[PDB]
């Protein structure tokens, strides 16, 4: 077996679930205990707003929470946490520290890797970013014809894209005075082509985000942008006015035509999917200003400290992690839905798809043994209220158990019509989790059918269709306002949830060996596509698809 | 028990699965049988391009496919289909026909509901759409100050939003010469606020899309739009130049105050999530032109005829549906990922979240029996290569089985850099499904680490992390080009897949009773948010969240 399944607190939890989970009914839990919301929620005061983490609509009793906390302890969560924060090389397959918490370490307390405090270099790069932001935002940085920059284009993939994109979308109201921001990530030529079509070479600045500066898709996109730019500028020396790098590869950066003074460094202890807090966040700082970027870091820092200092039983990311374990490893739920009731947060779920699924979509434990239990869930979702009219039908009346996190700011950035829209949004947010829990009893549905004038025959036929079984668990995460600080705290909360789950599963949340095979095979196929000759070097499906491609690419439609 | 589980062919399939499925190994299936691609793929010639549905990388043999086809026949798929197409009232809980196929019935063969041909009215509304599109696109239609329309704003949610949004995004290259299109859907005030901030009341035309014309989100948004408009125009007669309606509810439309000549009608047998083919597609037609809209309809019509006339064993939507059943009901896979390798198709998976999940997220059968088996899956995904660099780690090395459909056009709309970007995109599309199928054996990974110069200790430490178990099934769907015609055929293909699965589960794919309870509960909460008084009328969580909202809404941040 594996570490988790060999653990006796886990065996006890599993045994308790088998014997008792059928007895757990949300309706009954709330009816028996009017202190339930009080005892199963955390109202966090950050001094820059409150975050209420309401986990009371979960299929848990006091005893279940006690068992889960005991399990987190006996799986080494407290020790693993301290190891991360101290700079121990907890990314064990790559022998690397994991120090995204250093990037936002506002206290400046020394954090050592290999005996050397990392904070001077973190703060050096931050200072460089702040200086660059001043130059671009003020209009002092001029393009090749002497004009101020109006547009910033981040070119990057995965971690170099999703973070900056989600945060700039989420924090759009804080971007007054800032340049427009664009994100190019897909190798699909459509992405760069449609971005470039709406831009001027004179006033656009490109941020090429790649640690190694050899990332195929990113560098291809970058070179395409350079080609486009040089067609207009006709001067290789002008590239340095319009292209900067988030990288450590001085030589490749120089070769591209970028001034190495405009290379913004980060370190191997910064994972791609934990990188928005580093130089990778340069586009965020340009868009909303460095002051707001620091507020984002400070919120994350607040949450880092909460995670570090708080006893497990009242520790927000730990509790969220434990609930997930309960549903994944005891109930066997394959997915987790993230449902922010906020249009600005429309890319939040997509971001945590990488954050969660690339971290914890793993099957080998620290010992090298295969897991014999589930690990990370499939993460998905869309913002409310749109989801209600898309897929909540399945959540309410399907055959799947789907843990959902509902998120919403109390205060809206756009209180139009005296707050009418936000009142409706809030009411739907509250109503949906209430409905998921309560359902609708046959006696309730029967009376509704009778009042609608349904015949006894039609009533009988329709009745079961109108019943909602309920007992569907949710978390409600409510916060004062979606500010840079509060957004930073929320992202950090989920990063730490992911960390806790990985430790409990005995997996490495911080590597990504599963990307290798697809990369290797793609490199083999690339040269085979060119020309008319038949490709026979793969399985018949791959061969057959390539044949179709070669046959269909010259057809005029 | 339910119809499916009582079915003898289903119990036979399940028993075969129990006894034999562990012996299905894709790598070995392909080595043993050079004809595998040929026997497990459909190359469809539409005369307007080809669609290759390659299902060879599935965990199936000839025997499995034979049993699945036999099950489909046993479940009455052909009769159910014919009933749909002839206008039988197969939406049995609402006593309605289901005739999205009539909307695109290019042949104009009569289809009767209650003994009356529906086609004259379908075609009457199509002619009205054609005329309106010509007037707006030509610049002949003038706003209240006498200026041509530059922007179209679709206000609608769910079925009234996702279809037109996904199609206009997918068909963006075909929109040259058309007005800019905007979609407002969320009740969240952000959505309409940031849309209106970018518009002029003089040159904006709003399209209020609502089957019922009573949906709170849509009518609220519409009323906000009208107030904004009237603040500028100061003339109620001007509304008729700037607002049109897409609805089935004439009375409610006139009640809102729209010119009855500005109402584009559809019918109760048009489901919201099947409605882009109706008047609901007006924003599509305005954006890309009525000719391209007709091509979209014609593509769907082609696929309707394929579905209607083709033997089950060669019938694309039926085969896709059957593979789905195999994974859902035999393997127990909760999800289905849709992965189009096309940035224009970035909303394709979202569309089918509604389409699939709202249709088949059901638990009561035609007989009134509660299902005792799984129904519709959770549908999710992102376009390649975006999704690739986000979450494929979990698909390759997680603990979940995830059937994936990979989709790509052979011909790109933007063949930049002499096709370099599309070559890379295609190679990744191909490599990923090859990788998922083949994996990488311990001995293969050992040889790679051997060659990298890893020491015995370093090799042994890393080895298990580098192993890919493979045997992960995929569909590859490749088509000549994403034209309006081909897109129409692809959407209809999945609509019919959803239909077939529903018939097989004995559920009603065409109702959505699961939305009612959330709506009722939201109406109750709305007025309780007003004022500073404590709410005690709900469970303690709802009460507590409301207390939080009231406490937090006045805090300055």
């Amino acid at each position: 077996m594996a570490a988790l399944t060999r653990n006796p607190q886990f065996q006890k939890l599993l045994e308790w679930h088998r014997a008792n989970s059928a007895n757990l009914k949300l309706r009954e839990l709330f009816e028996a205990d009017p202190e339930r919301f009080n005892n199963f929620s955390l109202n966090l005061n950050t001094n820059h707003g409150h975050i209420l983490v309401d986990y009371s609509k979960n299929l848990v009793s006091k005893e279940v929470m006690q068992m889960l906390v005991e399990l987190a302890k006996s799986r080494g969560v407290e020790a693993a946490r301290d190891n991360m924060f101290s700079g121990s090389k907890i990314n064990y397959t790559e022998d690397r520290a994991v120090l995204h918490v250093a990037l936002r370490n506002r206290s400046n307390t020394p954090i050592k890797v290999d005996g050397k405090d990392v904070m001077p270099e973190v703060n050096r790069v931050l200072d460089k970013m702040k200086s660059f932001c001043q130059r671009v935002r003020s209009g002092d940085w001029k393009g090749y014809t002497g004009k101020s920059i109006t547009d910033i284009i981040n070119i990057g993939i995965g971690g170099s894209d999703l973070g900056p994109l989600m945060v700039t979308e989420a924090l759009k109201p804080y971007s007054k005075g800032g340049p427009r921001v664009w994100f190019v990530s897909n190798i699909d030529g459509t992405h760069i082509a449609k971005t470039l079509a709406s831009l001027s070479p004179e006033t656009s600045l490109f941020i090429i985000a790649s640690k190694t500066f050899t990332t195929q898709e990113t560098i291809t996109n970058a070179e395409t942008a350079k080609e486009w730019f040089l067609e207009a500028a006709k001067d290789p020396s002008a590239v340095a006015k319009h292209f900067v790098a988030l990288s450590t590869n001085t030589a490749k950066v120089k070769e591209f035509g970028i001034d190495p003074q405009n290379m913004f460094e980060f370190w191997d202890w910064v994972g791609g999917r934990y990188s928005l807090w580093s130089a990778i966040g340069l586009s965020i700082a340009l868009h909303v200003g460095f002051d707001h970027f620091e507020q984002l870091l400070s919120g994350a820092h607040w949450m880092d400290q909460h995670f570090l200092k708080t006893p497990l039983e009242k520790n927000a990311p730990v509790l969220l992690a434990l609930l997930g374990i309960w549903y994944i490893n005891c109930y066997g739920c394959e997915t987790h839905a993230l449902l922010p009731y906020d249009q600005y947060m429309h890319r939040f779920a997509a971001y945590f798809q990488q954050g969660d699924m690339e971290s914890n979509g793993k099957y080998i434990t620290k010992s090298g043994a295969r897991v014999d239990h589930q690990t990370g869930p499939i993460v998905w979702g869309e913002p409310g209220t749109n989801g209600q009219h898309a897929f909540y039908q399945l959540i309410h009346q399907g055959t799947k158990m789907i843990p959902c996190d509902f998120l919403i700011p109390v205060q809206t950035q756009h209180p139009i019509r005296k707050g009418l829209h936000h009142k409706i949004l809030l009411a739907n947010f509250l109503a949906q989790t209430e409905a998921l829990m309560k359902g609708k009893l046959p006696e309730e549905a029967r009376k509704e059918l009778q009042a609608a004038g349904k015949s006894p025959e039609d009533l009988e036929k329709l009745l079961p269709h109108k019943v909602f079984e309920g007992n569907r668990p949710t978390n409600s995460i409510v916060f004062t306002k979606l500010t840079p600080f509060i957004l930073g705290a929320l992202i950090a909360m989920y990063e730490h949830k992911i960390f806790v789950q990985g430790i409990m599963w005995d997996i490495n949340s911080f590597d990504q060996w599963g990307v290798e095979l697809g990369k290797q095979l793609a490199k083999k196929i690339e040269p085979e596509l060119e020309g008319s000759s038949a490709v026979t070097s793969h399985d018949s499906s791959t061969n057959g698809l390539i044949s179709f491609i070669k046959q269909q690419r010259d057809t005029k439609l």
